[PDB]
RNA sequence: CAUGGUUGUCGUCAGCUCGUGUCGUGAGAUGUUGGGUUAAGUCCCGCAACGAGCGCAACCCUUAUUGUUAGUUGCCAUCAUU
């Protein structure tokens, strides 16, 4: 990835200069018009070692999980997971999705036998209120777990789109000792995060760019 | 004031909890709170919770309309009679 193509999708720009983590200065270049810019030179650097960490993390066989639900993110990591083969939380992190895990997998079962009924027809001796009904839990289910329905077991890494903003999902990978590869904004904490990759968060052609390289590492690697 | 069973009572009020997860040194907390809504912990949305059980509701009885089957010991519209 180009120094040129990460400053047209403005993965430079930062947050208000009072809004920043102290932790930041090491990634920052310099402030303008009271925001300050993340510095390229070694984004590139980064993104390119995260590209690899994700290559390396593919060649196992391993599972990745994109979690965002910022709304500049929400539509590509859903794509890029899934184009990548890959499964993703893009509108709510439930609490407990993967320290929870077996409570889940409960819900996750759950839309599996309501999708049976429809394709078994079930459906069709259904007194409508029923249909109806599940209709709705279906959605529901399909709203929150719907990314994820289908991923064997707890990943073996995360990826996050501003990990600020996603914090539990955050606390949970701590917990399972799951690494986390995350764009890290000019306000995050990056010790929290295993692979730093220094970008701008608020921008969906920057989430964009980071976010299809690191689906694609994991269709080279795989 | 040793008990089983049975009963009143708050009160047909809406609540009472549990499993797993998470927070807390800990007792505990979360869920069950919040924004709406409902007779209702009723439902929806939001949410570090996700679900479940006992309750709520429904399934039961009666009452209000009606088709059909039945026509005596019930009934008398169309008939003659008492
Ligand atoms: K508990
Ligand atoms: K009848
Ligand atoms: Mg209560
Ligand atoms: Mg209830
Ligand atoms: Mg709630
Ligand atoms: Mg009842």
């Amino acid at each position: 990835i180009s120094m040129k193509q990460l400053l047209e999708a403005g993965v430079h720009f930062g947050h208000q200069t009072r809004r920043w983590n102290p932790k930041m200065k090491k990634y920052i270049f310099t402030e303008r018009n009271g925001i300050y810019i993340i510095d390229l030179q070694k984004t590139v650097k980064l993104v390119d070692a995260a590209y690899d960490y994700m290559k390396n993390v593919a060649e196992e066989g391993g599972v990745a999980l994109f979690v965002g639900t910022k709304k500049q993110a929400q539509e590509a990591i859903k794509d890029e997971a899934i184009r990548a083969g890959q499964y993703y939380v893009n509108h709510r992190w439930l609490g407990g999705t993967l320290t929870n895990w077996d409570t889940i997998q409960k819900r996750i079962a759950r839309l599996k036998k309501i999708n049976a009924m429809e394709e078994d027809g079930t459906f069709e001796v259904l007194p409508k209120k029923e249909v109806a009904g599940l209709n709705k839990e279906r959605e529901r289910l399909e709203k929150f777990l719907g990314g994820i329905a289908d991923m064997p077991r707890i990943p073996d890494v995360m990826y996050i789109v501003d990990p600020r903003k996603e914090r539990i999902a955050v606390q949970e990978a701590h917990k399972l000792n799951i690494p986390i590869v995350a764009m890290v904004d000019t306000n995050c904490d990056p010790d929290e995060i295993d692979v730093v990759i220094p970008s701008n968060d608020d921008a969906i052609r920057a989430v964009k760019l980071i976010t299809a390289k690191m689906a694609d590492a994991f269709i080279e690697g795989n």
